């Protein structure tokens, strides 16, 4: 019935909202690895230069 | 009764990971912009030769 099927979709949209935090913090790690990543090729590229 | 209850929690789960969720974007935004910056002092050292 109706609060049972608004119960299995907040439930539903809730684990996608964990999944998506999950997803972007994740992200903004690989984001941290490579801004040091370019960082240090910024600094060989004035060495190189 | 206890689904109006477990519904009840759910919605303000779901109102606290939407508003964790739109941080993290800008956050990641930032961490993006921030590397656009030193993409373009990249793209500057190596032009430079
Ligand atoms: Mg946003």
């Amino acid at each position: 019935g109706e609060l049972l099927s608004k119960n299995y979709h907040l439930e539903n949209e809730v684990a996608r909202l964990k999944k998506l935090v999950d997803d972007l913090e994740d992200e903004l790690y690989a984001q941290k690895l490579k801004y040091k990543a370019i960082s240090e090729e910024l600094d060989h590229a004035l060495n190189d230069m």
